[PDB]
């Protein structure tokens, strides 16, 4: 039952030390870096996006993956959509601004942008090489510890129209809440083929996750505990475990954290009350999320939080026989009493 559910957390609650020290091998390699690609005239204005728990600024995607993001402030930024993507867009300028090496007539190309920002990285990684670590930019400290690096252009601007019906917290976090959260900047990442940029609002996620109940109390007193960080907590688990025991046959490889994340925060919008998510119910909370997880798998559609009309299971993004792998695999170990979490 949930007593299973509970000691798979509390193993995951000592393996939290072994992560600190090697966010610490992460951090000493970023602030090396960015110190590096400030004296350049391109990045002259780069920043740190922080985005997680640790230090804020590092993230975690796996069990040695780790996700750092880059900022750009980009002032007087106008954006054109990509064929009616919903997500992807083109960066165009309202000056003598510092990024003009990379512009082509209006269009601001990400290629151009990101081989000047992955060649300064590989030459400071051979510069101070009495640290091992070697190669959108992936860096692997020490043989073990994998890190992805992620340039993003800042806007401070309001977060374009795609996006009006995403977010949908007014229910759960409240409409006060939804308002604040933007009025924060949105990111533009490059697209991973055309000169486009992605939305970005992974630094919206740490904004949520410490401050998830619809009560301004919830996990602030025992009387108001709530298990939805540990359904999160399992939900990720499950599948880097699944992708473990089946990094032999790639149909994974395309299904990360993200997609789990995006599930998760739909089952928050789909029950808003805290007592839809009580920490005596962790067992049955875990299975709903299990479930709409699954029904995304089969059905194909998993819709970006932020962007409803983009589909994060397209048949463009992910093959079919890849998400029919992933449902097989999930409905054996929900039919099995889960025995990747065997310890
Ligand atoms: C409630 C909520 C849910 C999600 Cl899914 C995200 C989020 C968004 C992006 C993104 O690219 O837009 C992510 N990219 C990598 N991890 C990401 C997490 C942020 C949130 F505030
Ligand atoms: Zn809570």
């Amino acid at each position: 039952g949930a007593s299973k559910l509970r000691a798979v957390l509390e193993k995951l609650k000592l393996s939290r030390d072994d992560i600190s020290t090697a966010a610490g091998m992460v951090k000493g390699v970023v602030d090396h870096l960015l110190l590096r690609l400030k004296c350049d005239s391109a990045f002259r204005g780069v920043g740190l996006l922080n985005t997680g728990s640790y230090y804020e600024h590092v993230k975690i995607s796996a069990p040695n993956e780790f996700d750092v993001m880059f900022k750009l402030e980009v002032p007087r930024i106008q954006l054109e959509e990509y064929s009616n993507t919903r997500a992807y867009y083109f960066v165009k300028f309202k000056k003598e601004n510092p990024l003009s090496q990379f512009l082509e007539g209006e269009i601001l190309s990400a290629s151009k942008m990101l081989s000047k920002f992955r060649k300064i990285i590989k030459e400071e990684i051979n510069d101070i090489k009495d640290t091992d670590v070697i190669m959108a930019v992936t860096l692997l400290i020490s043989e073990k510890i994998s890190v992805d690096i992620t340039l993003a252009l800042e806007s401070k601007s309001s977060w374009p129209a795609s996006t009006q019906e995403g977010l949908r917290i007014q229910n759960w976090l409240s409409a006060k809440v939804r308002k604040q959260l933007r009025l924060k900047p949105f990111y533009l990442v490059p697209k991973h083929q055309e000169e486009t940029w992605r939305l970005s609002f992974s630094h919206i996620e740490k904004e949520i996750l410490n401050n998830h109940g619809k009560s301004k109390t919830c996990c602030e007193n025992k009387e108001e505990k709530c298990c939805r960080k540990d359904c999160l907590k399992l939900m990720k688990y499950l599948l880097e475990q699944l992708k473990e025991r089946f990094k032999d046959k790639k149909h994974l490889d395309k299904f990360s954290s993200y997609h789990v994340k995006t599930a998760f925060f739909h089952v928050c919008t789909q029950n808003p009350q805290d007592s839809q998510w009580d920490r005596k119910d962790l067992g049955l909370c875990f299975d709903n999320c299990v479930t709409y997880f699954l029904q995304c798998l089969r059905t194909e559609k998993l819709e970006n939080y932020f962007i409803p009309e983009f589909n994060l299971f397209s048949s463009n993004l992910i093959d079919k026989r890849s998400k029919e792998f992933l449902t097989k695999q999930i409905e054996y170990e929900r039919n099995n009493e889960f025995p990747v979490f065997d310890e």
